[PDB]
């Protein structure tokens, strides 16, 4: 946990434009989180890109686990190899909001946070599932207690995320 750049928006709130893969191979975290679907089929989008960097190693261990277990909860969570980017893996899976989930699992799927005091995280829904990336991480800051460090890969959004909560903010 050698987070370095990271802007901080709240006292447990940290956000830095950084591919999230480059940032874990640095930092070498306890915890990155993953932006799961519920069967943990890492095609495209930040679990893809994590399942490459582990040479498919992540996917075969998520697979044995669904296996097991059966599919997640939509805002639930589970656990697993973090492999050569961090200790753990937390995939957490948001509402995809384009096919009619309930926003309301945002806020549940950002309480996972909470059972760590440090992660590297996505914006959760944000991207193929479709929330308002502004709206994402407003309930990020207003649910997660423990300190998250975002790593927001494109810059336009990562500049209109840190305008619009320093406007916005009281
Ligand atoms: N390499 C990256 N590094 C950092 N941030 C990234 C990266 N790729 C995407 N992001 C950003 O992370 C946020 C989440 O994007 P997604 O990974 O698409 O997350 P989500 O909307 O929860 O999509 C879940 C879905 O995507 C699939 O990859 C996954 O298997 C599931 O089906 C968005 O702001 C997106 O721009």
């Amino acid at each position: 946990n050698s987070f370095s750049g990271y802007l901080k928006l709240t006292d447990n709130v940290y956000i830095k434009n950084a591919d999230i893969v480059e940032e874990a191979k640095k930092v070498k975290p306890t915890v990155v989180v993953n932006a799961a679907n519920v069967y943990l089929k890492h095609g495209g989008g930040v679990a893809g890109a994590l399942n490459k960097a582990t040479n498919n190693a992540m996917q075969v261990e998520s697979d044995d686990y669904i296996a097991t277990n059966g599919p997640l909860k939509v805002g639930g969570s589970c656990v697993l190899s973090g492999h050569n980017l961090a200790k753990h893996c937390l995939h957490v899976v948001g509402p995809n909001v384009n096919k009619g989930e309930d926003i309301q699992l945002l806020k549940s799927a950002y309480e996972n946070f909470n059972q760590h005091e440090v992660l590297l995280a996505p914006l959760l829904s944000a991207g193929i599932f479709g929330a308002d990336p502004i709206h994402s991480l407003r309930v990020c800051v207003d649910t997660v207690r423990t300190n998250v460090y975002l790593a927001v890969f494109d810059k336009n959004l990562y500049d209109k995320l840190v305008s619009s909560f320093l406007e916005m903010k009281s």
